[PDB]
């Protein structure tokens, strides 16, 4: 037993970085257009290369196009990554985000990950980023937390853009102030910090933006984890 | 800005650690009895002492008894200590926590040490620590999991016995695999290493003992700095 050991980082690729962005929604859905939603886009698949990712982003697709799509992904040989990340970018409540039309419950979607249906993710990192609260040039707007902030299963990494009894900001140019500073902190740290460290950064830095704005994340993980390039 | 800033634990005190042993409940509850949680309430105070905490452990007290302690622990000064620490043993379900004869909500409990109740303690660690889970020689107990792991506010860390969809484990003599464990992990390592690191150790640990369905812990962190005990002495 060793109270150092790292998860396995030196597969031939890094893996998949899943991105579904949501700027609108259906009409009769009532839910307010998340303007500056690309800026994160954007500025997420920009670190996630940096760090060897094979972004994917998908926009605005309702909830079969998006079923369909993660169950494509879940069903392909992850034997030669590294670990896996999707995010999502939308709005949400309780246990539920939005695609275009209709909310899908997280459980659901995480689930097709766990070491049940996808045996070449077992014993490796798994990250979900979830940017999602609930609603409602360079604009400040507030949504307030609705997405219980809970975990997912054995060596998974919920990381939440806002707690219970907190508020997400997103300017609707630069984006969102948790998108922006994890970005950020991938930028300067991402190649050398443990992962978590990471996280606990972008804590202290979206905290101390002036309704306080405070991340989560909730970790199973078993390792210490670096992306150390290559 | 600094990537490996600490939380100042240079104090005259290190903190208080309170413990809320839950072992038998009221008859018209209907809940097992806790056989083993007593391991549990002893590892937990050796190792807490160890690094410096006043340990304060109360037995199966009721809702009334229980508020009034912890409103007790939330309104003296904690200007000279480095950080704070309560320790849950009990049954649970959902947001909810069982005294001796009533659930209480956890969050009118951790709430009552967020800054603007607790201003001795903003910008320190606060620590709670959840085993609780629902109720069905060294016969070895099997609950399923039930109360949800959530955070708080800054500053805080939550740690759970178990998250959903798994089953938390209590051995009678030997006590709860969760705090077992973390125990030793505080033991060999807890004065040297970075508790989320450590933290993640006890995941590790745990989610690999066998018997036929596991267990997996869970930390939620919204610490701001890297958290140590390292020695005062």
């Amino acid at each position: 037993f060793d109270p150092a050991e790292k998860y396995k980082m030196d597969h031939r690729r890094r893996g998949i970085a899943l991105i579904f962005n949501h700027e609108r929604f259906f009409w009769h859905l009532t839910l307010p257009e998340r303007r500056g939603t690309c800026a994160d886009r954007d500025n997420l698949t920009r670190r996630f290369s940096d760090l060897g990712f094979e972004v994917k982003c998908f926009n605005d697709l309702k909830v079969e196009e998006l079923l369909l799509k993660i169950h494509e992904v879940s069903t392909v040989s992850h034997a030669d990554a590294d670990c896996f990340v999707c995010v999502f970018l939308s709005h949400g409540e309780g246990n539920h985000i939005y695609a275009y039309d209709a909310k899908i419950e997280i459980q659901t979607l995480t689930g097709l990950f766990k070491g049940d249906k996808c045996h070449s993710l077992v014993g490796k990192p798994k990250i979900f980023i979830i940017q999602a609260a609930r609603g409602n040039t360079n604009i400040t707007e507030v949504d307030a937390a609705s997405v219980y902030t809970l975990p997912a299963g054995a060596d998974f990494l919920m990381c939440y853009s806002v707690a219970e009894g907190y508020y997400s900001h997103r300017e609707t140019v630069n984006g969102s102030w948790y998108i922006q500073d994890l970005c950020e902190m991938l930028g300067k740290y991402g190649s050398s910090l443990e992962f978590t460290e990471l996280l606990t950064l972008v804590n202290r830095k979206v905290s101390q933006r002036r309704k306080k704005q405070v991340p989560c994340f909730a970790s199973m993980l078993t390792k210490k984890l670096h992306f150390f390039p290559k």
